[PDB]
């Protein structure tokens, strides 16, 4: 037989952006949700084109969806 042995990461960090100051207008938000939904995560290019489209930074996408992925995941250790 032949199995892996030890594959722990070299280093690894999470960074936190909870500010109450980034807002989006019903519009950018609509477009936002779709864009999402329909792929959970976009492209390099991608989430630029969209950025274009609805004015958004590339960043917002980028942001905006890991914090709606929370979300999305689910967690059910034991429901009682």
């Amino acid at each position: 037989g032949s199995s892996g042995s030890s594959g722990g990461e070299p280093g690894t960090k999470a960074k936190k952006g909870r500010r109450s100051r980034t807002v989006f207008t019903e519009l950018q938000l609509m477009g936002l949700e779709k864009r999402f939904e329909k792929q959970k995560y976009l492209s390099t290019p991608d989430r630029i084109d969209l950025a274009e489209s609805l004015g958004l930074s590339q960043l917002q996408v980028k942001t905006w969806y890991q914090n709606r992925r929370m979300k999305w995941k689910k967690s059910g250790p034991s429901s009682g």
